[PDB]
């Protein structure tokens, strides 16, 4: 494995979290 | 809104496994 | 080690079958 | 307005489109 490999497995995973933070974020406003 | 805060828990619970390994990851590297 | 590598996946797949019941549930919202 | 709604919907398939990036990454490394 190169460390590269990993990181873009991160950034990847980084990616994910920004989108789904942004679903939660709007859900809780419209809960709201 | 029941419905709307049944998926606000569903993905806190997604948020949750995915940071989990983001952070562990990130220790790995 | 792969070790931490699976524990990371089978994190993954949990938040996968979560995100996916959020995302058919709003779905059906939607309608 | 219901699309606050698709645009939420939308943010999760973006999300899971990474997510399943992610995955298939490290199933690749962890079969090195």
């Amino acid at each position: 494995m190169k460390v590269k490999q990993l990181e873009d497995a991160v950034e990847e995973l980084l990616s994910a979290n920004y989108h789904l933070e942004n679903a939660v974020a709007r859900l809780k406003k419209l809960v709201g």
